């Protein structure tokens, strides 16, 4: 697989690794998002150390008002991050 | 860097290796998009070698009508591919 293909599979791989941990296996609840951020985005984003910060990130990424982050909501997030990274270049 | 961080930077690195070959260094003209797809998406997509197929794909991805694919347009393309792959699993 090419560099691009590996990255696409990796976005899926990571989402599922965290979403699959508790309850709905296709959505990130607040605990799993916190773990994803803390363990997969430790160079790009501040560590979240407080629940009320977690709560605040979730309500942003959660567009459909269900309290959790689904794959399309996670892709929105990844696009936000990649755009900030691209701009930084 | 984590699986996720590597994947973000790969999206950038791939776009810019193809975008910087001709003309605008931050956009993909048709020839650059052609080779990116042909060389970086070969397990996901069929190769494209007829100019009216290239035209049609560019027409699909070009949202601002300048005849090129910029980075936000490439990320839209990536999220598409990523969504289709997630669907399969
Ligand atoms: C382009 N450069 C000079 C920054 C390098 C990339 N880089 C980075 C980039 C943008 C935002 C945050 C970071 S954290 C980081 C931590 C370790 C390493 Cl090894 C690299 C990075
Ligand atoms: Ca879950
Ligand atoms: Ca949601
Ligand atoms: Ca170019
Ligand atoms: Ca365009």
């Amino acid at each position: 697989m090419s560099e691009l293909e590996k990255a696409v599979v990796a976005l899926i791989d990571v989402f599922h690794q965290y979403s699959g941990r508790e309850g709905d296996k296709h959505k990130l609840k607040k605990s799993e998002l916190k773990e994803l951020i803390n363990n997969e985005l430790s160079h790009f984003l501040e560590e979240i150390k407080e629940q009320e910060v977690v709560d605040k990130v979730m309500e942003t990424l959660d567009s459909d008002g269900d309290g959790e982050c689904d794959f399309q909501e996670f892709m929105a997030f990844v696009a936000m991050i990649t755009t900030a990274c691209h701009e930084f270049f």
